[PDB]
């Protein structure tokens, strides 16, 4: 069963009911400020840090999950209801929730009045805007009282809920009820002090009354639903002075039958200057000048709807590089909107706040920085440009590179540090990626230092060079690169031996030295390996690149021999030499990352989908008949029953879960490209639409979160709750099932000197058309598929037949049309 | 107004009503085992670490406040209800709480229905032990199901609230409805990894269903007071994967009017050794013998009963060192029971967990460590022995101490390390304390290390002499003692200048260097100076004591001279030299900490009371005048209402709460002492009912917090929430008041060679009687009391009228009478 529908008009999602299987979300803010927003107007906003400057306050796991927002109850004769449906849940006649593009649509109707509720972050704003619309739906005449709410939260989070020993005496505000374009609150905790900025709430009528502290609205013995002031059809003016504070305004609307009323409400972000943040000499009243104009900016539902036009044009014109038609219209909905949409938020909130990541934590691996940049790159090349040169500028010396990156302060995180021994590869892959998209060989001769430190910068090149020589000189017994704490599995560590609850174990290592190795780093390494020896080479080191394709073809062949179990590749050898991986033992037979990454890499490849001899043919049917479930393709299997010590956190998890035989639609995408890559469309198209959020839309009951964007975790065929997702929104499962898709499935996929024209999608997709823009101009592409195993295409370019399938770049400006037969 | 009374015969405070203005709250658990209990049976359980090893799950800032706890949800025909009024809240006919030592009831009646609950953990037992009577009231049969709840902790309760990208996975469960003694459930979450432990919920009768997921007993959308199951009449026999576990029985229940019905539920911790962890040869089922052995000890009212008798026997037994009898009934219960109770507790708790402290945070200030020591050890003097020891231990060898204390750990704190100027002196407080309750001078030979570094043993007296060598060899230019990061007032930070917002005020240090001085710390180094000396003395060092009392001359004139302001004491020099605490400046002209503190010392006291020229005198009179309230003595005054850069955290509290002109309950204390040291007992008597629960019972709507224990921090003058108090419990409040009434109000302290009888209380306690036993032997004290002014008892020992106010030590197993006229 589904909740809801798209709406592919409008590019939204739109939520027909309350009663969804799971909070669903949508994130407001495309700069600096962002919110988190629940189909029922739960979640928070921040200032760039959510650690550090949270305006409003959310409890995640609260019972019931997500009770807490921004409300509007509205007291109609004495009955109070919510549109939001929560948190008071009273009976609606009518439910709807739009989300769409960095804007919501919240629609609650009950008992002849209907509230809508449009919220947004205006572009250029640091500010969560509302722009509500109430309208008399009844043919007898309303007098309504609304109150808004909204619950702060002392800027640094977890600070805010822990400290209260000291927290539950500073908080503070002001209230300015003869605002010059309406009512306002401040909220200035600790403004006083080291602070320079405060939050504004504000609305753009003269409001009848206001509160600000939340034990008086809400009422001793009260939840959220039962909230004492708006049942008593005032506000009580309450003037906060340590506790909670809180931003409520009560607004009279009184509305003829059919006549509706607009307000907008502000929560606006202010700094001031130092020199500049009081109003008076005493220093006892915040300067108020900036508020004023941001309120100004807001006064009016023109200005407002003029605000939310310019986002939708902001977003349209964003998602104008990559676009499909087709027969199907749930991958056309996929590739157009919903998946480059989720790869902007990944680049935005990096792995901060959802409903699942707590906003206290604030960096994200050095290894996805690079992966998200797969999938956003041609949409913001230029930010991307930008994030490898801040992330190549922690690097160290050596090559090796801080396991986690702060995108706040640009630099790497010090308590957990390195070695993590996949890390380094995955600069280069970030680079060429980078360098394939734009042209823009330049990036390779920016001075980039290492660990930060003045002077030690050289070019951007010879930090590859520093990331390949790393693996090289990092390798095991068998040639094999040396696993170190872990490799893209967080959960493989081979170097832990931990028996201590409480101890990471992804930094603890309790025995030293052994000879532990991957074999997906060992993948890594071919695929990125020649990446890096194609850059040196045009870079016009003919011999570096010749070294480098040396080594990765020793590689090949370590993989082939030592990494290879007969009908799979091994997934590693453990601290003593001995494998994992291997259908010797009794769980943990085969494991999925070096099956797809291997083979991405071309590695044991034949001479065609029916050369079933093929090392890679073999081991992708392994995966088909052991880990494939219709919910995707889980980790390894068997899952392990018991703690394998030598192994780390891989065997905590009860089978089916995340690490321990949970799908990691992360790295489906490796299997789906690599069935691509020797021939096999169909199965691959097969594998994509079992982990798509459009083609899962169906089971939504299932799934229980979004159905809109990917999550990281579905529940594996081990587990009870087979089917069942975690983890929405903040994962590289986004990029790498939107590289999936566009450049392999679809096919077109920019290389140096042109963009490659190979489609490989199986008999569903029989026709369909790419538009593409790359390097400046349009290519339209237009194929037509049989679908057949091993069929590749035939290009027709301007209307001339054309061996190969590149099509070399056009001058900017230009529409080249190409026709694509297989 | 009051929300409950004192019931003295039974050593309980008597809630009589739900609607109090603050969750109230009790602690269980004498041992390593703990509980927190409201009087809404709000809380949680935990094994030794709050931490690490917390049974359950308990939300602070929730709406409502203390929604969650050990809940028991009773259907009586559709109706569903809880004895503890939350969560449900429906209207009860009879609502009661009684909080005692150790344990506490709560009962509740509905419709003929009446619940009465038992709450204690057992003298040697890992366990919370719920004893239920249900009581059919009515005149008309009853046929009722009752539903039992508990929601697990994943036993790191900060994973458990930051980590849910991993712990949504994890949550496991055993469920046993045919359990030896009734029906059980064991919370098993990552048993299977590294925890040899796990939680059992069990009743001792077969229940008729079960239920261990959260989502599936509450339901969807629903808060605690509106459960699913329990509306629905029957479990539903959930067992929980992920998510969130729980505990749940239901258990039928019929009655014939006036029939009642026990039930003893426990929630219990078990550990099982590795080689003994599982039942069975696959590692998948919990091996549960020590849970069964648990429940059979109470698997009935019987043996319930027993333990409940050995737990009141524990205490009684416990407070049978000093009692007082009296006039005034609110001083007797204060003395007799609640401070004495309050001590344990802190001694119990350190400062781990309260309805403030959220138990994440587990270490306590070594200074606090010394502190509640003198309020205990007349109960737990080996304990006291130990804890000495202990902290010793951990001192640096050039005499600095670690400011923080990990006391499950028995190490000092790494991050936070050293700098706290006043932290060394405070073991010989500490020491001196122990050795006069016990006579133990043999401690001081004990072989303590520093830094616990194997090796660097040396006897507990050496450590003595580097914390005293450690303030003679860092004073100031007037010399006085250096106050480093800051003294006693944590937010007195001479040596931060911070304006980043998150810097810690207390570790930070943005310049070095500097002169800033501390008056406290040179009041400290006089009263205890002159501790150290005597033991010195008595250890037969001659020259070392001298020589100390030399360095403790040479302070007090220092104190005396550069150190007054001419009506009062400063509080410090500052990093440059200038005064702090003085009358020249607008804002905070005089802090209370040295005023107490070097009169406590014997610095400027005159020839009696009207002695008005004496220096003494000159302070505390100014004490009165500018400092206290009718809620006990500010801190300082003015308030500062702009950010000093130069001083730390002290100034960014809004005036009027905590360090910027709150009332402290902690250094009321010291002020209390001095002005009986001077001679004025009514005035001291006076500031010691200001802030002293039983007398602050009638004004509990004002202090807001439990009427049965002190706080912290009561509201200044200057904040318009004057009275209301925050952070109750754990606070070394206790330990002062207990050491100023028991030995300086009433004035019966131990000495080396004595007991000291030297009452000075006032004209309000004419007569009174103290009871003390001491080094083994009784002293019964009649006390006929005039009151008056600079008045001092005259002793009559065994009949026999003696001079001065020292009792020798009589041999253990003596009664010794002595008769006292003031």
């Amino acid at each position: 069963m589904r909740y809801g529908h798209f709406d592919d008009e409008a590019r939204e999602y739109v939520i027909t009911t309350p009663h969804t299987p799971y909070p669903w979300i949508n994130y407001l803010g495309s700069e600096q400020f962002f919110s988190l927003l629940s189909h029922q107007a739960g979640g928070y906003s921040f200032y760039r840090d959510a650690k550090m400057r949270r305006l409003t306050r959310y409890r995640y796991n609260n019972i019931p999950a997500d009770a807490g927002g921004r409300y509007l109850y509205v007291n109609d004769g004495g009955d109070v209801w919510t549109p939001s449906w929560l948190p008071v849940k009273a009976d609606l006649d009518h439910f709807e929730a739009r989300h769409g593009l960095g804007y919501s649509t919240i629609t609650g109707e009950r008992n002849g009045v209907r509230v809508e509720t449009l919220f947004f972050v205006p572009v250029g704003e640091n500010a969560e805007v509302q722009k509500v619309t109430v309208t008399n739906t009844s043919d007898s005449y309303k007098s309504l009282t609304l109150f808004s709410f909204v619950e702060f939260c002392l800027w640094n989070a977890q600070d805010d809920q822990t400290n209260y020993q000291r927290n539950l005496s500073i908080g503070e505000v002001e209230v300015e009820q003869e605002s010059p374009h309406g009512s306002a609150i401040y909220h200035r905790t600790e403004y006083r002090e080291r602070r320079d900025h405060y939050a504004v709430f504000a609305v753009n009528t003269q409001a009848e009354g206001f509160d600000t502290d939340r034990d008086t609205f809400v009422g001793a013995y009260n939840s959220l639903g039962e909230a004492a002031v708006p049942l008593k059809g005032e506000s009580a003016n309450s003037v906060a002075s340590g506790w909670y504070p809180i931003g409520s305004h009560s607004v009279a609307v009184s509305l003829a039958p059919g006549e509706s009323r607009e307000l907008v409400y502000v929560l606006g972000y202010v700094e001031n200057p130092d020199e500049e943040k009081w109003a008076d000499d005493a220093k006892q009243v915040v300067n108020k000048e900036r508020a004023h104009a941001l309120l100004s900016r807001f006064a009016t539902s023109e200005q407002t709807d003029a605000a939310f036009a310019a986002l939708k044009d902001y977003w349209t014109d964003l998602l104008s590089t990559y676009s499909v038609s087709s027969n199907d219209e749930k991958l056309d909905r996929m590739v157009n909107i919903w998946n480059q949409y989720q790869c902007m938020v990944t680049f935005n909130m990096s792995r901060s706040a959802s409903f699942f990541e707590t906003g206290i934590g604030r960096g994200m691996g050095f290894r996805d920085s690079n992966q998200d940049l797969l999938g956003f790159v041609h949409l913001i090349p230029e930010r991307a440009r930008e994030r490898i040169i801040d992330i190549a500028s922690t690097q160290f010396a050596d090559g090796s590179a801080y396991h986690q990156y702060q995108p706040l302060t640009k630099r790497g995180n010090n308590d957990i540090g390195s070695g993590f021994n996949d890390d380094p590869l995955w600069l280069i892959a970030g680079t060429a990626a980078y360098i394939k998209e734009t042209g823009d060989f330049s990036i390779l001769d920016e001075p980039v230092p290492f660990d930060n430190e003045p002077g030690s910068e050289v070019p951007l090149f010879e930090h590859l060079t520093r990331s390949f020589e790393f693996t090289v000189t990092h390798r095991g017994p068998h040639g094999l690169p040396l696993i170190g704490r872990a490799d893209w599995n967080d959960c493989l560590n081979l170097n832990c031996f931990s028996t201590t609850p409480g101890e990471s174990f992804q930094t603890t290592e309790n025995q030293a030295g052994g000879v532990a190795e991957s074999t997906f780093i060992a993948a890594q390494f071919v695929l990125y390996g020649e990446q890096y020896a194609e850059l040196a080479a045009r870079r016009g080191l003919a011999d570096v690149a010749d070294r480098a394709r040396g080594h990765v073809a020793e590689m090949r062949d370590a993989l082939l021999t030592d990494g290879w179990d007969g009908s799979w590749f091994l997934r590693a050898y453990d601290y003593y030499g001995n494998p994992i991986g291997t259908d010797a033992h009794d769980e943990g037979k085969i494991w999925i990352e070096p099956q797809g990454f291997a083979v991405m890499a071309g590695v044991g490849v034949g001479e065609g989908p029916q050369d079933t001899d093929a090392p890679a043919i073999k081991a992708l049917d392994s995966v088909n008949e052991m880990l494939a479930t219709d919910h995707g393709m889980v980790l390894q299997y068997p899952a392990y029953t018991t703690y394998q010590v030598h192994m780390g956190e891989v065997s905590t998890y009860p089978p089916g879960y995340k690490e321990n035989g949970g799908i990691f639609c992360h790295n489906n995408p490796w299997v789906i490209i690599a069935e691509t890559v020797v021939g096999r469309g169909g199965r691959a198209f097969d594998y994509y639409k079992r982990i798509t959020p459009a083609y899962r839309e169906d089971i939504s009951d299932v799934h229980r979160l979004e159905p809109y964007v990917y999550a990281q975790m579905i529940a594996g065929k081990e587990a009870v709750r087979h089917g069942e997702a975690k983890n929405s929104w903040l994962t590289g499962t986004a990029a790498w099932n939107f590289v999936t898709v566009s450049q392999y499935l679809l096919g077109v996929r920019p290389e140096y000197d042109g963009l490659v024209v190979d489609p490989q999608i199986g008999p569903d997709v029989p026709s369909f058309t790419v538009t593409r823009v790359a390097r400046g101009a349009t290519y339209e592409i237009t194929v037509t598929n049989s679908g057949t195993d091993g069929s590749r295409g035939r290009l027709v370019v301007d209307g001339t037949p054309v061996e190969g399938n590149l099509v070399p770049y056009a001058p900017a400006g230009s529409t080249v049309r190409v026709d694509v037969t297989l």
